[PDB]
């Protein structure tokens, strides 16, 4: 306050090799205004000092476009590794000084500080930034939150939604549904103006729109089943992938044409969805766009068949019958829309990852390890059954030992040679490696993730039906009639009748006089 | 016992039987050959024998032949390594990790439920 | 307190701040720049690492007698040089090991199953 | 532990020079003579804020220069 006082520059903009990424290196991007740091540090009563400044800006941008309020935003981490000041230094610094310009502007790559919580995946400032109830009435203008009526303990919320829902480009519940790179999208849809209007979009045309989709699927794939099980064959080498009848009786010619469009169809489809995002070799190509990928790996595996009619290859039926047992298999990601079987399509998904991969690397390392030794004295010019013409490879000594964790038949010990109390030793030296220690490990381990997964398998599965509801409403390009959603319903203003809202309930303690209403205690629309 | 007919076995036997009739068609579909088991002319073959010689996959069964069937028959013998590790290593063994979660979670108040 | 197995003492005795200006001397530890809560701390390591004969590193990996020395690997001088070994002439000696065994074992197999 | 085992076991069994320098040489310590015993960097975060008093330079994050 002597060197405020004694005429220092309040607005200095420092710049240089600090703001370094990879916060490990020097790094302590904080805006680099001195208002910022300020508030960044923790310094509340040293922000009171910079504000009554008539010299000092507010509005003042930065090297990265970013006002006072980016950078306040992108230093939380956490409520735990931190006091959780970043809240309410959020809040001493727009009831200080502000209108709605300090909020709406955008920073140099065009990205409002809403929309910065978002997509920084900074969660406990964004549960802030959606409530914000303004007590003191000259200043309830910039509130996202409105108690309507409140009678009592049953009382009416309203929150603001104006950039919320996908109504203009590049929206709050765009971002953290289709987003890479954060660990903390299925928590941060627990959030209230997020969780009821998934509920809401999901309630009036996504509940159609899934379940229309689910019946022009399955009608799709019985029409490729009955057509390569009951009429492939006419006597010949004719190829003939999807019948055709030329003749009366119009079936084959109504179910060729069907399988060909929804083929492509469900191509060119997948084929702009998969050119969209980019994934990272594993974990957003496994968890995202796994069945974005077992469809096109389906629908190209279809049409490839015709290709085969070509000139003839060898391969149409070969490859036609993979689309087949492929295409009942991914039926089992239009089962994501029922609720108890949506926690069960996690926890199949989550232990292919996480248990039977480890587990399928280390059982064929016991499988081809003691397969050549026991495939090394079969030979023995004595083999199996007159081995002149017969067999005894190193592939019968796979299949005579991939079949000892299942029902086989006879286990043999009989006529091979030079130590049979070796044979039967690497034998029982398998049975006891993997049937009673190395598949027991696997109902052990599966039984430690899924009372770990199923305390937050709920929210993912929430996340899995927030990635369909987001597609399916950019994929309708109607008017939109469906409101869904109070529309330009008032905000307390004499003038600024506007931004559509939405509508949610309160319940029973903490008993207090109601200063803030919007209505003389109606509870639906009056009249 | 009457919980877990209704919690767990039954999200079981809606996606076991998703992987019977699925990869059951596609076995069925390779099956016939014009050589199909055992001079197929007064003999059987058809999808339910895909389905038989398939459902006795999970329990013992007998000799598992991936012999003189026909024209890719390391396809045949892809779908049903597929089906062992869909259907023996995996998916059964959900349910045994599934049921341990729920019989201590339910045995807490299954006492006052039989009261 | 590395032989011994004492680990709270072997705590304090690699970091050991010392705050009085006068005797700042006999610290281990020293904060080089702060600027606020990015600060570059400095451990001391002179008888850390081996470099001499028989450093502190040297006794709580090779020693038995002791049931905490996978606890006492997470203090931080140990623990960072066991990152930093790791990452610049470790992770190419050991997968070179591997490589000069995985193609070992391939020569054992060939020969003794195909002639 | 068990990859702890390695480490030490490859850096006993590598007879070089040992060219692999794993940390800042020589840098100083606080002492008008004593300038020895190389020394290693870490870093710290978010809470109890404190005027520093000890520190070895005027706040640069690399070496200066
Ligand atoms: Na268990
Ligand atoms: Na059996």
């Amino acid at each position: 306050a002597v060197l405020i006082a004694a005429g220092a520059d309040v607005n200095a903009h420092a710049k240089g090799v600090f703001f370094n990424p990879k916060y490990q290196h020097e790094g302590f991007y904080f805006g680099e205004t001195p208002l910022a740091l300020a508030a960044c540090t923790n310094q509340p009563e040293i922000v009171q000092l910079l504000m009554e400044n008539e010299q000092t800006d507010i509005t003042s941008q930065d090297s990265r476009g970013n006002n006072i309020l980016h950078a306040l935003v992108t230093v939380a981490e956490d409520f735990k590794t931190q006091n959780d000041f970043v809240k309410r230094m959020y809040d001493m610094i727009l009831l200080r000084s502000g209108n709605w310009e300090l909020e709406t502007m955008r920073n140099n790559d065009g990205l409002t500080p809403l929309q910065l919580a978002a997509k920084m995946g900074k969660a406990e400032i964004l549960k802030y930034i959606l409530s914000r109830e303004i007590k003191e009435k000259p200043l309830r203008s910039l509130s996202r939150k409105f108690t309507d009526w409140a009678y009592g303990p049953v009382s009416s919320s309203l929150y603001d939604l104006t950039n919320v829902d996908t109504t203009t480009d590049n929206s709050v519940l765009e971002i953290i549904v289709y987003n890479t790179n954060i660990d903390n999208r299925h928590e941060m849809l627990t959030l209230e103006p997020l969780h009821t209007l998934l509920h809401t979009k999901w309630k009036k045309f996504a509940k159609y729109m899934f379940f229309l989709s689910f019946c022009f699927y399955f009608f799709y794939n019985i029409t490729l089943t009955l057509v390569s099980y009951y009429r492939p064959r006419e006597d010949e080498d004719l190829p003939h992938p999807l019948a055709l009848t030329h003749k009366m009786s119009w079936l084959q010619l109504l179910g060729r044409m069907f399988v060909l469009i929804w083929a492509t169809c469900i191509s060119v489809k997948e084929g702009i969805a998969i050119f969209l995002l980019r994934p990272s070799d594993l974990q957003s190509i496994l968890s995202d766009a796994w069945f974005h990928f077992v469809f096109f790996v389906q629908a190209v595996l279809v049409i490839l068949s015709v290709f085969l009619y070509l000139f003839a290859y060898k391969e149409y039926l070969a490859c036609l019958v993979l689309a087949m047992a492929l295409g009942w298999a991914n039926m089992l990601a239009y089962t994501r829309g029922f609720q108890s079987m949506g926690m069960y399509s996690v926890m199949i998904q989550k232990v292919i990852l996480h248990d039977v991969l480890k587990f399928l690397f280390v059982y064929i390392l016991f499988l081809l390890g003691f397969g050549v030794a026991l495939a090394s004295l079969i030979e023995k010019c004595s083999k199996d059954k007159k081995d002149c013409s017969s067999y005894g490879s190193f592939s019968d000594a796979v299949l005579e030992l991939f079949k000892l964790t299942i029902g086989l038949g006879d286990l043999n010990i009989q006529q091979n040679s030079t130590y049979p109390i070796l044979f039967l030793f690497l034998l029982i030296t398998y049975v006891i490696l993997t049937f009673v220690l190395l598949l027991n490990m696997l109902i052990a381990l599966m039984g430690e993730t899924v009372e770990n997964v199923s305390k937050e398998s709920e929210r993912i599965w929430r996340l899995q039906r927030a990635r369909t509801i987001l597609e399916f409403e950019k994929m309708l390009p109607e008017w939109l009639r469906s409101r869904f959603r109070m529309g330009e319903l008032c905000k307390v203003a004499d003038e600024d009748f506007r931004l559509c809202l939405r509508i949610n309930e309160v319940k029973w303690t903490e008993w207090k006089t109601h200063v803030s209403f919007l209505n003389e205690d109606p509870g639906p629309i009056r009249r």
